[PDB]
Protein backbone atom coordinates (compact mmCIF):
# COMPACT_ATOMS: atom_id res chain seq x y z
CA UNK A 1 0.00 0.00 0.00
CA UNK A 2 2.46 2.67 1.33
CA UNK A 3 4.87 1.19 -1.69
CA UNK A 4 8.02 0.68 1.10
CA UNK A 5 9.71 -2.84 1.21
CA UNK A 6 9.03 -3.53 4.89
CA UNK A 7 10.98 -5.64 7.38
CA UNK A 8 9.45 -8.13 9.44
CA UNK A 9 12.50 -10.45 10.38
CA UNK A 10 13.79 -11.01 13.89
CA UNK A 11 11.57 -11.04 17.26
CA UNK A 12 15.28 -11.76 19.42
CA UNK A 13 17.07 -9.32 21.37
CA UNK A 14 17.57 -5.82 19.63
CA UNK A 15 14.72 -5.90 17.30
CA UNK A 16 13.78 -2.19 18.30
CA UNK A 17 16.31 -1.41 15.09
CA UNK A 18 16.66 1.91 16.86
CA UNK A 19 19.19 0.46 19.21
CA UNK A 20 20.05 -2.39 17.15
CA UNK A 21 23.13 -0.87 15.82
CA UNK A 22 24.34 0.93 18.95
CA UNK A 23 26.67 -1.58 20.82
CA UNK A 24 25.84 -4.39 18.52
CA UNK A 25 28.66 -4.30 16.04
CA UNK A 26 31.32 -2.35 18.08
CA UNK A 27 34.68 -2.82 16.27
CA UNK A 28 34.55 0.89 14.30
CA UNK A 29 37.19 2.73 15.57
CA UNK A 30 40.16 -0.38 14.91
CA UNK A 31 43.16 2.21 15.56
CA UNK A 32 41.96 5.60 15.72
CA UNK A 33 42.84 6.74 19.38
CA UNK A 34 45.99 5.06 19.45
CA UNK A 35 47.52 6.96 22.31
CA UNK A 36 45.74 5.62 24.88
CA UNK A 37 41.91 4.22 25.67
CA UNK A 38 40.32 6.76 28.29
CA UNK A 39 39.52 10.20 26.96
CA UNK A 40 35.77 9.92 27.22
CA UNK A 41 32.26 7.58 27.00
CA UNK A 42 31.90 6.24 23.07
CA UNK A 43 29.98 8.73 20.51
CA UNK A 44 27.74 6.78 17.95
CA UNK A 45 25.28 9.50 17.55
CA UNK A 46 27.68 9.97 14.14
CA UNK A 47 27.79 7.10 13.42
CA UNK A 48 31.68 6.88 12.65
CA UNK A 49 31.46 4.65 9.58
CA UNK A 50 29.71 7.42 6.50
CA UNK A 51 33.42 9.17 6.65
CA UNK A 52 32.09 10.57 3.51
CA UNK A 53 29.73 13.39 4.91
CA UNK A 54 31.75 13.23 8.03
CA UNK A 55 35.46 13.84 7.15
CA UNK A 56 35.35 16.96 5.85
CA UNK A 57 32.92 19.11 7.79
CA UNK A 58 33.15 22.54 9.53
CA UNK A 59 34.39 22.33 13.46
CA UNK A 60 30.82 23.00 14.57
CA UNK A 61 29.64 19.68 13.71
CA UNK A 62 32.71 17.63 14.48
CA UNK A 63 32.71 19.47 18.35
CA UNK A 64 30.99 16.44 19.65
CA UNK A 65 34.13 15.01 20.39
CA UNK A 66 36.66 17.60 22.00
CA UNK A 67 39.97 17.90 20.52
CA UNK A 68 40.10 18.37 17.12
CA UNK A 69 43.61 19.22 16.49
CA UNK A 70 45.74 18.06 13.16
CA UNK A 71 46.49 14.75 14.59
CA UNK A 72 42.89 13.83 15.23
CA UNK A 73 41.97 15.56 11.94
CA UNK A 74 44.82 13.18 10.42
CA UNK A 75 43.72 10.04 12.24
CA UNK A 76 40.32 10.51 11.01
CA UNK A 77 41.41 11.38 7.60
CA UNK A 78 43.36 8.09 7.54
CA UNK A 79 40.75 6.09 8.89
CA UNK A 80 38.62 7.74 6.08
CA UNK A 81 41.17 6.28 3.76
CA UNK A 82 40.85 2.60 5.24
CA UNK A 83 37.23 2.49 4.55
CA UNK A 84 37.24 3.32 1.53
CA UNK A 85 39.63 0.86 0.71
CA UNK A 86 37.30 -1.43 2.57
CA UNK A 87 34.14 -0.21 0.71
CA UNK A 88 36.18 -0.92 -2.24
CA UNK A 89 36.84 -3.71 -1.47
CA UNK A 90 33.20 -4.86 -1.30
CA UNK A 91 32.66 -3.65 -4.29
CA UNK A 92 35.04 -5.31 -6.15
CA UNK A 93 33.77 -8.30 -4.53
CA UNK A 94 30.09 -7.86 -4.86
CA UNK A 95 29.65 -7.28 -8.28
CA UNK A 96 31.35 -10.83 -9.64
CA UNK A 97 29.18 -13.24 -7.39
CA UNK A 98 30.74 -16.15 -9.18
CA UNK A 99 33.84 -16.46 -7.39
CA UNK A 100 36.32 -17.10 -9.67
CA UNK A 101 39.37 -19.74 -9.02
CA UNK A 102 41.92 -21.04 -10.90
CA UNK A 103 39.40 -24.30 -11.75
CA UNK A 104 37.53 -22.59 -14.36
CA UNK A 105 40.00 -22.27 -17.33
CA UNK A 106 41.02 -25.66 -17.70
CA UNK A 107 39.17 -25.99 -20.99
CA UNK A 108 41.23 -24.75 -24.70
CA UNK A 109 39.26 -21.68 -25.80
CA UNK A 110 37.67 -20.65 -22.27
CA UNK A 111 38.51 -16.83 -20.89
CA UNK A 112 38.03 -14.80 -18.04
CA UNK A 113 34.72 -12.87 -19.43
CA UNK A 114 33.54 -15.89 -20.40
CA UNK A 115 33.62 -18.18 -17.14
CA UNK A 116 32.50 -14.62 -15.34
CA UNK A 117 29.00 -14.70 -17.48
CA UNK A 118 28.62 -17.82 -17.82
CA UNK A 119 28.71 -18.11 -13.99
CA UNK A 120 26.40 -15.14 -13.44
CA UNK A 121 23.65 -16.89 -15.87
CA UNK A 122 22.76 -19.04 -12.07
CA UNK A 123 25.72 -21.46 -12.19
CA UNK A 124 28.67 -21.94 -10.02
CA UNK A 125 30.99 -24.71 -10.95
CA UNK A 126 31.79 -27.72 -13.53
CA UNK A 127 29.31 -29.75 -11.56
CA UNK A 128 25.90 -27.70 -13.05
CA UNK A 129 27.62 -26.78 -16.44
CA UNK A 130 27.21 -29.86 -18.91
CA UNK A 131 23.78 -30.28 -18.03
CA UNK A 132 22.47 -26.98 -21.01
CA UNK A 133 23.87 -26.44 -24.51
CA UNK A 134 23.75 -24.00 -26.81
CA UNK A 135 20.88 -22.11 -24.63
CA UNK A 136 23.45 -20.46 -22.38
CA UNK A 137 26.86 -21.38 -23.91
CA UNK A 138 26.10 -19.17 -27.08
CA UNK A 139 25.11 -15.17 -27.07
CA UNK A 140 28.07 -14.50 -24.99
CA UNK A 141 30.83 -12.26 -25.99
CA UNK A 142 33.39 -13.95 -27.44
CA UNK A 143 31.67 -17.01 -28.63
CA UNK A 144 30.10 -18.03 -32.03
CA UNK A 145 27.65 -20.98 -32.57
CA UNK A 146 30.00 -23.67 -33.84
CA UNK A 147 32.34 -22.89 -30.89
CA UNK A 148 29.91 -22.86 -28.48
CA UNK A 149 28.94 -26.07 -29.79
CA UNK A 150 32.53 -27.80 -29.72
CA UNK A 151 32.81 -26.10 -26.17
CA UNK A 152 29.81 -28.19 -24.67
CA UNK A 153 30.41 -31.36 -26.24
CA UNK A 154 33.80 -31.07 -24.55
CA UNK A 155 32.18 -30.53 -21.45
CA UNK A 156 29.28 -33.37 -22.23
CA UNK A 157 32.53 -35.95 -22.99
CA UNK A 158 34.50 -34.37 -19.88
CA UNK A 159 31.40 -34.90 -17.41
CA UNK A 160 28.59 -37.00 -18.91
CA UNK A 161 30.62 -39.56 -21.43
CA UNK A 162 34.12 -39.81 -18.83
CA UNK A 163 32.13 -39.58 -15.18
CA UNK A 164 34.89 -39.13 -13.49
CA UNK A 165 35.58 -37.56 -10.09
Amino acid sequence: LSGWELNVMTVDDLQAKHQAEAHAAIDTFTKYLDIDEDFATVLVEEGFSTLEELAYVPMKELLEIEGLDEPTVEALRERAKNALATIAQAQEESLGDNKPADDLLNLEGVDRDLAFKLAARGVCTLEDLAEQGIDDLADIEGLTDEKAGALIMAARNICWFGDEA
